DNA sequence: GCTCTACGTCATCA
DNA sequence: GCTCTACGTCATCA
């Protein structure tokens, strides 16, 4: 029977990372590796990685988990993305982790200026 | 025998102004009163009256005629609005003809201000 | 550490 | 004298 790609031991996969994000990863390894497996809200994806609504809204581009808005169920649904997917897209977008850090810099100058 | 509200004479209403815009006006009177009856594109509505896409996209708020884009059938459809409806909404928005001018005035100052 | 839309402009592509 | 979307912050309201 198939094994978690992180630990090579667990055969019971985290339900969310597996069913929703297509990752053969166990709940414990997801906790141990947030740099890959942590779930980020849509808002966290824009502030951390400077992705736009059109790229995050693209059904064809990111897998996503939706939950009721924790502020109120009458508010727009919370959207959760897996860090490895969003990071990989942002690195292609801005050019690796350095490109991203240069774009970070670039905006502080903007906020300062403005 | 219902009459054009403008001339009170013609019995045959402009088919566009009547079917699409609900206006009991003959074609001849539409040409003689462009200040009420001229059809404006979506773009001329934003330029002339500072209405937004959300306003003009509201299906419940303006009648609209759609035509194929004259630049190309593959481009987004042309949308035609009747000046009297558009003008009346812009007069409420900006507070009359004077407020529309006052808003005109301020954007020129902005596009001198932006080098 | 919640999300959508709108303001706002203009360009670009369609 | 063609239209949509995107880029920008954001704020507001939901
Ligand atoms: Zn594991
Ligand atoms: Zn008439």
């Amino acid at each position: 029977a198939p094994k978690c790609i992180e630990c090579h031991i667990n055969i019971e996969m985290d339900p969310v990372l597996h069913d929703v994000f297509k990752l053969q990863v166990c709940k414990q390894c997801s906790k141990e590796h947030p740099e890959k497996y942590a779930l980020l809200t849509k808002t966290e994806c824009k502030e951390d990685y400077f992705l736009t609504d059109p790229e995050l809204n693209d059904e064809d581009l990111f897998h996503r988990l939706e939950k009721p808005n924790p502020h109120s169920g009458t508010f727009a649904r919370m959207q959760l993305f897996v860090r490895c997917e969003v990071e990989a897209f942002a690195f292609k977008k801005w050019g690796g982790e350095e490109g991203l850090d240069e774009e970070w810099q670039r905006r502080e100058e903007g906020k300062a200026h403005r």
